[PDB]
């Protein structure tokens, strides 16, 4: 920890605060978080899943019972990246390439059994050089949770990370979230009112789900072309196979890595403004 010097605090988190600081011996620039044996195991795990897509647990240090999470350092965050582009939009190829980079960041921790279950554009951490990394694996903001996580779904499996990666995908095209809810009845309901409320046809099973309600009303689905405009065909075909209802029959990442979509991607540096 003395290994460390904090320059600024560059954001929090559910966990802690993180802050930008250098490596006082080697004057490497890192992300200095500061956040239970499992909960030492499992984050030192991650330490050895490393991937070009995944920003790097450089190493955690357990001092004192405070708890720091030495990460790799990347300049800008998503979110405020789509922020900075409201007014035009991040360019398709790069919004391509994006989401090409994270379902093979995805492919490679679901090819490990390992799910980030949290992903919001805050913690994909984009550089100068043009890719994009998924930070922090987590270990308040419901607008990407899966609806399997909403109705109660104990047992989800990597299935939710997809549609997250959907819902944020959609919300890079269309420069808003695309399922904002206040609460989690609001978040689910919205999801209904858009992809029509699930029901054992297209979700065999999800009626036997803990929080499913025989009561909850009937929205019809909306096409997509209203959903994701002016998203082509190809994508808004990617996207509704991320936003199926059933999770055995949401498309994988690594399946989403060959669509057709897929097809024309390239590697397109955004315009960061540091
Ligand atoms: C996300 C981050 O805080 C950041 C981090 C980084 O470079 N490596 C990280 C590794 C993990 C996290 S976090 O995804 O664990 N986290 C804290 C920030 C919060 O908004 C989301 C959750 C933050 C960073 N750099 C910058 C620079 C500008 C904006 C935001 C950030």
């Amino acid at each position: 920890m003395e290994n460390f010097q904090k320059v600024e605090k560059i954001g929090e988190g559910t966990y802690g605060v993180v802050y930008k600081a250098r490596n006082k011996l080697t004057g490497e620039v890192v992300a200095l978080k500061k956040i239970p044996s499992t909960a030492i195991r499992e984050i030192s795990l991650l330490k050895e899943l490393n991937h070009p897509n995944i920003v790097k647990l450089l190493d955690v240090i357990h001092t004192e019972n405070k708890l720091y999470l030495v990460f790799e350092f990347l300049h800008q965050d998503l979110k405020k990246f789509m922020d900075a582009s409201a007014l035009t939009g991040i360019p398709l190829p790069l919004i391509k390439s994006y989401l090409f980079q994270l379902l093979q960041g995805l492919a490679f921790c679901h090819s490990h059994r390992v799910l980030h279950r949290d992903l919001k554009p805050q913690n994909l951490l984009i550089n100068t050089e043009g890719a994009i990394k998924l930070a922090d694996f987590g270990l308040v903001t419901l607008w990407y949770r899966a609806p399997e996580i909403l109705l109660g779904c104990k047992y989800y499996s990597t299935a939710v990370d997809i549609w997250s990666l959907g819902c944020i995908f959609a919300e890079m095209v269309t420069r808003r979230a695309l399922f904002p809810g206040d609460s989690e009845i609001d978040q689910l309901f919205r999801i209904f009112r858009t992809l029509g409320t699930p029901d054992e046809v297209v979700w065999p099973g999800v009626t036997s789900m803990p929080d499913y309600k025989p009561s909850f009303p009937k929205w019809a689905r909306q096409d997509f072309s209203k959903v994701v405009p002016p998203l082509d065909e190809d994508g808004r075909s990617l996207l509704s196979q991320m936003l199926h209802y059933d999770p055995n029959k949401r498309i994988s990442a690594k399946a989403a890595l060959a669509h057709p979509f897929f097809q024309d991607v390239t590697k397109p540096v955004p315009h960061l403004r540091l």
